[PDB]
């Protein structure tokens, strides 16, 4: 068995981040691990690799004619840990669906063999400030039964979390995809934690670990490492690892409760963060 | 004649406070303004019409049977100075492309005489994360001859700035849309201004305002009202009748000259953003 998860959220709030320092994390334990990108910013992946970023399945597709005409062992690539990596790619601004090149992955992925029985893990970085073409795929297709969304105190981030919360009950008739979790990945504020823990709990999951903003994470970045890697004893790669535990070990997968504009507006008063 | 200026940008980055404190000293000059929300978060125009939201025109749509059925009276209402406010709407997170309801709103209002000989300026507040479906067409159809980006020193701003700048570059064939300026709304890091007037230069445009973090902006907006109605008086107040003023003024239109990552990652580093 292997478990399929996601990593949702809105833009810049540290989908990569969370993702390959958590996947590192799993790997420092000794967990198979895959991570597909799934957000045409295509960077997904270049902390695992030491890397600019990866070339895409959509650019790679291109240069050798079709996507059939793709070898898989030509296309994942291994980076810390043993870790494999691919990303999805997509169209140019203003040309086609943004999303379009996640579906030609997954199924690239799919029929090549590449979800082998020694995997633990796979981990899809997608997108969430939109919820529809291959974005939505994840969820639509029963690609990732576990989502998990990073955000923040910030208002349109927690929007963000409920938008992806909507999607996931407009497909739970079929499929397994469930919510297993908020992360939130601070902005140095204060009662962020509260708030997050609040939200969770009105859409009917929990705030898996609070990731707290350090430094070390640009440091890190700066030299294309994971945290994990770079530090291994720093204070914040035992953050990665204590969310990694956490992620092994949850058994609460719902299919959440989304809440109304009223409610968050209330969370954010609550706890006094467009008052601090 | 009438400027049609769309402003776009990442999420949260502040596209529709930027946009509504704008247009308000726009009106508080004299001017005759229209904000049409293309972003399906839809409260684009609340804090013109001091409201939660606005009903948009794919949910009034559906109320009267077709969007035929809509009259523009009962669609457009007038808040703060006049100013003339419309929320375009969007299928639910799932379901269908986000965003459908720009392409049918802006579509519904030209028909129906929107475009009214006395309106100054028009402003388009547009979802920037992706640029494809109907957040691409405004740009794709000529419909906004005046991009302005929002963003700030993070780099996540930044390539979405990029980003809407080479949508804007597959477009200029035809039509007249054009890249009229950046606008920083501030983080509160070291040399942000700097950084980028530095990416403008590169791109071809310029900053043509630096907005500062002020906390003046929550206090109001908890109340529904821009700065400018909120607290003639304020600080802030003056740096959105800057904005406003050079908005005017402007005369720069250009076809970008978009980066890449590589040209992005040296301005981060030149201007310290990473290591503060
Ligand atoms: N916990 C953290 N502490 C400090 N910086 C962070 C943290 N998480 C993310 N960042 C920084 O935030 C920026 C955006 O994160 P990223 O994972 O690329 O966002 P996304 O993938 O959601 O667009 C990156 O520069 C990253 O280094
Ligand atoms: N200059 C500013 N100073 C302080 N807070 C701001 C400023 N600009 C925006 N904000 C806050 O940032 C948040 C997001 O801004 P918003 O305009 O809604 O973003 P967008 O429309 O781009 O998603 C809002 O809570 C807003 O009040
Ligand atoms: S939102 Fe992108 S194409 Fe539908
Ligand atoms: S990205 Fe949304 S539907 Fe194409
Ligand atoms: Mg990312
Ligand atoms: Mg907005």
């Amino acid at each position: 068995a292997m478990r399929q998860c996601a990593i949702y959220g809105k833009g810049g709030i540290g989908k990569s981040t969370t993702t390959q320092n958590l996947v590192a994390a799993l790997a420092e334990m000794g967990k198979k691990v895959m991570i597909v990108g799934c957000d045409p910013k295509a960077d997904s992946t270049r902390l695992i690799l030491h890397s600019k970023a990866q070339n895409t399945i959509m650019e790679m597709a291109a240069e050798a004619g079709t996507v059939e005409d793709l070898e898989l062992e030509d296309v994942l690539k291994a980076g810390y840990g043993g870790v494999k990596c691919v990303e999805s790619g997509g169209p140019e601004p203003g040309v086609g669906c943004a999303g379009r090149g996640v579906i030609t992955a997954i199924n690239f992925l799919e029929e090549e063999g590449a979800y082998e029985d020694d995997l633990d893990f796979v981990f899809y970085d997608v997108l969430g400030d939109v919820v529809c073409g291959g974005f939505a795929m994840p969820i639509r297709e029963n690609k990732a039964q576990e989502i998990y969304i990073v955000c923040s105190g910030e208002m349109m981030a927690m929007y963000a979390a409920n938008n992806i919360s909507k999607g996931i009950v407009k497909y739970a008739n079929s499929g397994s995809v469930r919510l297993g979790g908020l992360i939130c990945n601070s902005r140095n504020t204060d009662r962020e934690d509260e708030l997050i823990i609040a939200l969770a709990n009105k859409l009917g999951t929990q705030m898996i670990h609070f990731v707290p903003r350090d430094n070390v994470v640009q440091r890190a970045e700066i030299r294309r490492m994971t945290v994990i890697e770079y530090d291994p004893k720093a204070k914040q790669a035992d953050e990665y690892r204590a969310l990694a535990r956490k992620v092994v070990d949850n058994k609460l997968l719902v299919i959440p409760n989304p809440i109304t504009m009223d409610e968050l507006e209330e969370l954010l008063m609550e706890f006094g963060i467009m008052e601090v």
